[PDB]
């Protein structure tokens, strides 16, 4: 069995630290999808050892490295929606707290919801989006529909399900209370990676960074740990050009294999779903300018420690711009044939 081997040396091994992974793995500059998939568990084991929640949480060993390959386990490979994604999602969290002094925003169990949240937030994701899910009547739709963010729902009932997996459960010791606290925490937190529910919110976090931060406003906790997960989420467009291209290249691969689908089924896709109607410049500066660079702009506005992270951003919207023209066929295609016009 191969989780079990997996398993067994990410337990009797010990734990990485976390300079022993990249010497820049601190750094807001560094791109965690650079790291093998087969370091990545103890990537995870590092981090969480790094920011002290093993201690003082007194997480058991055994039960954390079956909970870290439960989850790696539990998505599913589609070409962005995958482990890797939740792993650098799990990484910028990370970075937030090495970078941005959580402690003075947001209370241990918060931090500690918020990590966990974002190695569990797309689980079992299966590259679809929650329109396809009821579009396309599926199971998860039959489930949650009535209640809106089918897959944020489902990704929230998985990571239970991992929970209550026997030897699983890294929480099955906490108080009764600080159990249903981090429960509750989770289903906040996954919930907000539903860009429908930032977009609702934004006004509200627009209102709050405004005001100022109110350390004891129990409202703003909440607000911030949607941001900040928002954060992780989208913090793939905060690397340099290349990672962002890349990470484009596997939304839209994922998106146009929905748009396929969509099309077998007789409906009419998302212009950004359809590959014969998708001009991906375009859609991407709609992303990054109406999406992306408000949230890190909000993001800086909280902490000014931030303001790099909103200028990578905004220099990646801006090459999306320059390199547009490139989407023109000039000449010939390289092949010096127009047979593509039958
Ligand atoms: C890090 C990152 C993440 C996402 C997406 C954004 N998402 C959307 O629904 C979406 C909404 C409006 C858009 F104009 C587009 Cl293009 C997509 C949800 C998602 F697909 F899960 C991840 N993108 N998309 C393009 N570059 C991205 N970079
Ligand atoms: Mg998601
Ligand atoms: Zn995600």
């Amino acid at each position: 069995s191969a989780m079990d081997d997996e398993y067994t040396k990410l337990l009797h091994d010990g734990i990485q630290p976390v300079a022993a992974i990249d010497s820049n793995f601190a750094s807001f500059t560094y791109t965690p999808r650079s790291l093998p998939e087969d370091d990545t568990s103890m990537a995870i084991l590092s981090m969480l050892q790094d920011m002290n929640f093993i201690n003082n949480y007194k997480i058991d060993c055994p039960t954390l490295a079956r909970f870290c390959l439960m989850v790696k386990k539990g998505y599913r490979d589609p070409p962005y929606h995958n482990w890797m994604h939740a792993f650098s999602v799990s990484h910028f969290c990370y970075l937030l707290y090495k970078n941005l002094e959580l402690t003075n925003y947001l209370e241990d169990i918060e931090i500690f919801a918020l990590f966990i949240s974002c190695m569990c937030h797309d689980l079992d994701h299966r590259g679809t989006n929650n329109s396809f899910q009821v579009a396309s009547k599926s199971v998860l739709a039959a489930l949650y529909s009535s209640e809106g963010s089918v897959m944020e729902r489902h990704h929230f009932a998985q990571a239970i399900a991992i929970l209550n997996t026997h030897g699983c459960n890294i929480f099955d010791h906490f108080s009764r209370k600080d159990y249903q606290r981090m429960l509750d925490l989770m289903r906040d937190i996954i919930l907000a990676t539903d860009l429908a529910h930032h977009l609702r919110i934004f006004k509200d976090l627009q209102k709050m960074a405004e005001v100022g931060y109110d350390r004891n406003n129990k409202q703003h906790h909440r607000l911030l740990l949607c941001l900040l997960m928002t954060s992780c989420d989208l913090s793939d467009q905060t690397k340099g050009w290349k990672t962002t291209r890349k990470i484009a290249e596997l939304i839209y691969k994922e998106f146009f294999s929905q748009g396929d689908l969509e099309k077998a089924m007789g409906n009419r896709p998302m212009e950004m779903m359809d590959r014969e109607k998708a001009y991906i410049p375009e859609l991407q500066i709609s992303f990054m300018e109406h999406i992306a660079m408000p949230i890190y702009k909000l993001l800086q506005d909280l902490f000014p420690k931030a303001a790099e992270l909103y200028e990578r951003v905004a220099s990646n919207r801006e090459h999306w711009t320059k390199v547009s023209h490139k989407f023109t066929i000039r000449g010939l295609p390289s092949n010096n044939s127009l047979d593509f016009l039958d």
